[PDB]
């Protein structure tokens, strides 16, 4: 009953700084403009201590699978390969990716009936907002 208040198909409704947060990154032009134009599906389930994130949109589809504190390699929408982990913190998922000396931190948490996304890299803080399908 890991992470039974995530599991669910989610739909993007809103959000904030998103360009930013990519920009932050280094996301060049032309993806940032179509990365910010999609509004995702995250698709998220658990099946014995295995975590699947999967994410649909016009832009990219992507899946993880994943066991906490287990560090993985990911290959992200914006075509970064990292080192990821995720952990559970008080009740958050918190996703730390390494690529090139750099760091991003996504963390996901329920909050009300909404799933919100908040992702940071340095200073720069976007918060992406989920509500189910
Ligand atoms: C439904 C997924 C969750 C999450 C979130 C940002 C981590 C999201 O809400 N929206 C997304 O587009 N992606 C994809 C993404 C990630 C990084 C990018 O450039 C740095 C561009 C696009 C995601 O991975």
């Amino acid at each position: 009953h890991m992470c039974d208040a995530f599991v669910g198909t989610w739909k993007l409704v809103s959000s904030e700084n998103f360009d930013d947060y990519m920009k932050e990154v280094g996301v060049g032009f032309a993806t940032r403009k179509v990365a910010g134009m999609a509004k995702p599906n995250m698709i998220i389930s658990v099946n014995g201590d295995v975590i699947t994130i999967k994410s649909e949109s016009t832009f990219k589809n992507t899946e993880i699978s994943f066991i906490l504190g287990q560090e993985f390699d990911e290959v992200t929408a914006d075509d970064r390969k990292v080192k990821s982990t995720i952990t559970l913190d008080g009740g958050v998922l918190v996703h730390v990716q390494k690529w090139d000396g750099k760091s991003t931190t996504i963390k996901r948490k329920r909050e009300d009936d909404k799933l919100v996304v908040e992702c940071v890299m340095k200073g720069v803080t976007s918060t992406r907002v989920y509500e189910r399908a």
